[PDB]
């Protein structure tokens, strides 16, 4: 609402920052075209080789102004699937920078299925300061970045419902 | 693990409790796992409780604490309730007609 404008930069390339980690995770939920797909700005990661070694990727705000970061945590409905994806029962997500610091953990239970599915998918974010580093650490249920958004603050903006 | 599913066509106001013992030998005579857990989850409810055993002041003559939640169940939505221990289940829950007019006063009239 106090924004005007922003840039859709690659914050953590497919590729090259998850070279342990199989990025290309799809659901039927997101389906686009009528085939599974995924969010744009975000990376499903699971199993490589049917393992998941602990990850530790991080990124610096050189954009010079407040970087907004999506990250999703996955909850599975069951614990054979937290193996098969994951690796690790005992799995967590650990995001963190100067003025944040916030530790994720699985919350496994079975649970009523919506868009046909029982697992749940937790969006959280942070405001990543300027010069600021943001410090993603996990062995299991991160759902990455692949995109984040450089902001710049505007006035006479905001968010109206409308439907002319 | 138990499951109701809303088949009143209202908003049921479920509520429960989560205990908490003043030590790890009660936890052990009453709920068996010292690790207990509670999870209950709705279609967009999602929530893990775990006791957390402390020595702690009594309060009606009990150290132990007794944490009550709620949660409101939307028309034909399920909820499904899950534990190993201190799930204090709901007997009763509430379906709900909303009205206007109504509120809270203090009154000594």
């Amino acid at each position: 609402s106090s924004v005007s404008s922003f840039e859709r930069f690659e914050i953590f390339p497919k590729e090259s920052s998850w070279p342990n980690h199989n990025t290309n995770g799809v659901t039927a939920a997101c389906s686009h075209e009528g085939k599974s797909s995924f969010y744009r700005n975000l990376l499903w990661l699971t199993e490589k080789e049917g393992s998941y070694p602990k990850l530790k990727n991080s990124y610096v705000n050189k954009k010079g102004k407040e970087v907004l970061v999506l990250w999703g945590i996955h909850h599975p409905p069951n614990s054979k699937e937290q193996q098969n994806l994951y690796q690790n029962e005992n799995a967590y997500v650990s995001v963190v920078t100067s003025n944040y610091n916030r530790r994720f953990t699985p919350e496994i239970a079975e649970r009523p299925k919506v868009r046909d599915q029982a697992g749940r998918m937790n969006y959280y974010w942070t405001l990543l300061k300027p010069g600021d580093t943001i410090i993603f650490e996990a062995n299991g249920n991160l759902i990455a970045p692949m995109y984040a958004f450089a902001l710049r603050r505007g006035f006479g903006s905001g968010i109206i419902t409308s439907n002319a």
